[PDB]
């Protein structure tokens, strides 16, 4: 009850920000992230003795890969507690608990490689589920661990504040998606516009914390230029390592993934930039206003982009 994790000054002020960096050193982010649910849902959300043994067992869940990691994991769940902490009285109790938990754990298991490569590869995931493969694999594996005996962190609550929160999780995790961004932005792009967006329609929460997860999903590109520009080199590792694999199976990739077409990079992040990240954030911005930070660093580091294309780095 009376142990609150503190930080080192640096990372007590820098964690509030948007663009807040974790760090090279594996050993703090459990603490970060236990610091970051304390302050976000309360000392009294979850049983320290068994969020402990549910961020560890998740850890163990995670692989050693390029940029799918660990990480990665705590890398959403701060841009997460970030945006709840500037949207503060607009979310539940229970969307605060459930949210930075499907943070951590949306990529449970990622072994590298898209759905694509799933179906192409004919992978039994595949088979399991014919859409948002590893989305519903990452869910899967979530509730996995919720259930390994002195892991229920939510057991205190009620039957069905239980089946809310899961519901809230899966739902998260699925959002990760990105085949299903583009749908969801655009519906909620229309209800803004036409001024229909009405957050005590459930249907509407639903779509809007969609779209939070795809921002917090997507954060590396709201980061200072240093950081998105070696994240970049993590999320290409695993792009070319797929394509290699691709390549295997007799099939050209896609260009992105092709290791052969370096030099198409910063031309493939512009691309990325303007189709996903700036739209994302715009959009969220629109209805979290409080959320302008990673629009702002978002635009930052399109501008970087276009910098390195005109030979000026
Ligand atoms: C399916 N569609 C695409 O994946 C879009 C695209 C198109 C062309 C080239 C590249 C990409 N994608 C990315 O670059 C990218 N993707 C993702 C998530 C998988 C969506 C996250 C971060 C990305 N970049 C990144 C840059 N810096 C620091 N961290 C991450
Ligand atoms: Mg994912
Ligand atoms: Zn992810």
């Amino acid at each position: 009850g009376l142990m609150q994790f503190t930080l080192p000054v640096r990372l007590c002020k820098e964690i509030e920000l948007f663009h807040f960096d974790i760090g090279p050193f594996e050993n703090m982010w459990p603490g970060i992230f236990v610091y970051m649910v304390h302050r976000s849902c309360g000392t009294s959300c979850f049983e320290l003795e068994k969020l402990c043994r549910f961020i560890m067992s998740v850890k163990k869940n995670y692989r050693r890969v390029p940029y799918h990691n660990w990480k990665h994991a705590v890398t959403v769940a701060h841009c997460m507690y970030a945006i709840l902490q500037n949207n503060h009285t607009l979310f539940t109790d229970l969307e605060r608990k459930g949210l930075l938990i499907a943070c951590l754990c949306h990529d449970l298991d990622h072994r590298g490689f898209s759905n694509s490569y799933l179906q192409k590869f004919d992978h039994p995931l595949a088979a399991l589920y014919s859409t948002s493969t590893m989305e519903q694999h990452h869910f899967s594996q979530t509730v996995s661990i919720l259930q390994l005996e002195g892991h229920n962190i939510f057991s205190t609550l009620s039957s069905s504040e239980y089946e809310q929160v899961l519901e809230i999780i899966r739902k998260a995790i699925i959002a990760t998606d990105l085949a299903l961004y583009f749908g969801n932005r655009k519906q909620l792009e229309e209800m803004y516009q036409t001024g229909s967006l009405n957050l005590n329609n459930q249907s509407h929460r639903d779509r809007v914390i969609g779209l939070m997860m795809t921002a917090c999903d997507l954060c590396s590109v709201t980061k200072l230029w240093p950081v998105t520009k070696l994240t970049a080199n993590d999320i290409y590792a695993e792009f070319w390592a797929e394509g290699d694999e691709m390549k295997k199976l007799g099939i050209q990739p896609i260009p992105m993934m092709d290791r052969d077409k370096k030099d198409e990079v910063p031309q493939g992040q512009l691309g990325f930039y303007n189709a996903v990240a700036i739209p994302c954030y715009t959009t969220l911005t629109q209805i979290l206003p409080p959320t302008e930070p990673l629009l702002k660093a978002c635009r930052d580091n399109l501008s970087q982009w276009e910098k390195v294309i005109r030979g000026e780095e």
